[PDB]
């Protein structure tokens, strides 16, 4: 008995955790058993390979190898994909951020729409839903769009203009997907949380599909909102007729780890997880992948790591060990 | 002098050691030294490679090799083999649990059919015996049969249907090999045991060979039952004519250990082995592996370990220290 038999008991479609695959987690057995074990994860979202960057790596010219492996591999293990991501600032390739030629409203509305067209429309039913915008606000001022190639260029429609496009993929092609909106600092009440909520509302006015929204849950262990924080803000979200998704969840800890930041860990895994799990319309929670030793996280944030649910005393390609914020998880869903 | 020596000069076949071989443990010569050593394991048990999707990855294609380095380890250090096992609700190949079409009670039976014939037939006697099934009962309520694919679409007669099959083999190519049902949470009586002892009791009386039953033996120091609670259990069994076997004994702590729930492990050790060598068809004690940095234990509970014989303070690659535990084992014998 696992995370993903005990969240479908609560009504949940998954526990689920990000993959980088295809990557060199396929070479290590002892994360790839874990992995395949749906006890533990009934859903995915790969890590990285589907991003602009690498499906459509030449303009108009697109790739869906890596992907489809994935999409396999997944599939293999009976686990409902969360596709990640359309239409990001991030991990975008040159011909889009250094054009020998500079993007009108124009042009780049054009990029965009056959983007999210062609992807949508491409892996169908693969997908139980698309993130299809991902991290259009900004920290600063919290309430306000982020800056980046879409928002400078086409302006702040770029977000309708990305659901509206894959919404036509959808009924052109009688899709179930469910199409997302994504971002971070967005899972407790504030201005950021606010503004996206204005986002759901005036998709909504405008007869525009939007399914839910993905709270990303990258938090460090102690600054996490409480339990009681996550309901009311989650609430206010499937408030608008929308779910909620947590998507990225790991709780990072400042290096080394000792028992009173182990503890809080524990605590905030919990909190988040019993968040999701006293919301009716939470469909489920991602981790952003399981193994410390593939963990995003030492990367970004420097003199943070421990932030997920197993870990490799010796390293890739060694066994597992489980840690305690595991069994929060799974109380969190008794 | 080691535990195997210990144990066959008290009756027993063997003291034995599962291993997770093929697999990293091959690559620790300090791991692998105390494997071969048959002064203290004289049985073998494979921990992953002769499993269901290991042996036919897809349907009608066996592969053995991983099987057969195993058995060619085994027999280099003089062990006899439980193999292990044919018919289980885990670690399936997604061609039987993803199948392109639904199983219906016939196909899935050949399937079941094939499976354990096959893998008994091409064996032979190599192995001591089979775990033909493993792990049938339900802890929930305790009484009752496990759901899983074999029974949701053969129903109870699975179990039956394995052993007949498995016999089957048995008597086409003239094998002495032994045929086990293997489980955990019945080395102790109450209603799961009970029930394990039923099924021993209906293939019996339908004249289908059983010739064990394999005692897991998968405790937490201190919850262990006591010696005198294993031996009833124990004789339970072996009243319906079959032998049993301690398969994959270990004893669990809470880490940190400390001196109190080191005291207990030792004791719970000691029980268990002393139990079985009290126990005339008691065949054999098998530990589930002996070192702590390859222990199945930390991967599956959080905050527990030190669950085996030896450990490595230095990590792999690096000397075994024996444990207070292995003199409890020794001592009991
Ligand atoms: O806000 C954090 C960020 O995580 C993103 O995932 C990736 C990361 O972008 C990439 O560099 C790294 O190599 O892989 C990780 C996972 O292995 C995610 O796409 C974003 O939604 C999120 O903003
Ligand atoms: C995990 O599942 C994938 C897809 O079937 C497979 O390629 C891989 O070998 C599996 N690894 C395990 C079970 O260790
Ligand atoms: C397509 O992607 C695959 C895997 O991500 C890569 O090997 C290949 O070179 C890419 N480009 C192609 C096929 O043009
Ligand atoms: C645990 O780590 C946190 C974050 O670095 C620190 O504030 C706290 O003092 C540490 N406690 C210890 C070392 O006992
Ligand atoms: C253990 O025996 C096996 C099988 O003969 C052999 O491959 C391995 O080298 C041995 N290791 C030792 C004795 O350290
Ligand atoms: C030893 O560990 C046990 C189990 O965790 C615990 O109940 C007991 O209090 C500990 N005794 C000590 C630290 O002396």
């Amino acid at each position: 008995w696992g995370l993903n038999n005990a969240a479908r008991a609560d009504g949940k479609l998954w526990f689920g955790t990000a993959a980088d695959i295809p990557g060199l987690e396929q070479d290590d057995r002892y994360y790839m058993k874990e992995y395949n074990n749906t006890h533990d994860f009934g859903g995915t979202t790969p890590a990285n390979i589907m991003k602009f960057m690498f499906t459509e790596p030449e303009q108009n010219v697109f790739n869906f190898t890596g992907a489809q492996e994935f999409l396999d591999i997944a599939f293999a293990s009976h686990k409902l994909v969360r596709c990640h991501n359309l239409i990001w600032q991030s991990e975008l390739p040159t011909w889009v951020t250094n054009p020998t030629t500079n993007w009108t409203n124009e042009t780049l509305s054009k990029v965009l729409q056959n983007h999210v067209y062609t992807l949508v429309s491409h892996f169908g039913d693969q997908c139980y839903s698309w993130d299809v915008v991902n991290e259009a606000l900004s920290d600063d001022p919290a309430g306000s769009y982020q800056n980046n190639i879409w928002f400078d260029t086409i302006g702040p429609e770029y977000v309708a203009m990305a659901f509206e496009y894959a919404e036509k993929a959808v009924k052109d092609h009688k899709l179930n997907v469910k199409l997302y909106y994504n971002d971070y600092n967005i899972e407790y009440p504030g201005p950021k949380s606010t503004a996206a909520q204005n986002i759901v509302k005036e998709l909504k006015a405008r007869n525009i599909q939007i399914d839910g929204v993905g709270l990303e849950s990258h938090f460090i262990a102690g600054e996490t909102p409480s339990q009681a924080t996550q309901i009311t803000n989650m609430a206010d979200f499937t408030s608008l007729d929308i779910d909620v998704a947590v998507t990225e969840l790991d709780v990072r800890l400042y290096l080394p780890p000792n028992a009173t930041s182990e503890a809080q860990q524990v605590a905030d895994y919990y909190a988040t997880v019993a968040a999701c799990a006293a919301t009716e319309r939470c469909i489920g929670i991602t981790v952003w992948d399981f193994d410390d030793t593939y963990s995003w996280v030492p990367s970004t944030f420097a003199g943070q790591g421990y932030a997920d649910l197993f870990f490799q005393p010796d390293g890739p390609n060694t066994p597992l060990v489980k840690k305690a914020a595991y069994d929060g998880c799974l109380q969190a869903l008794q």
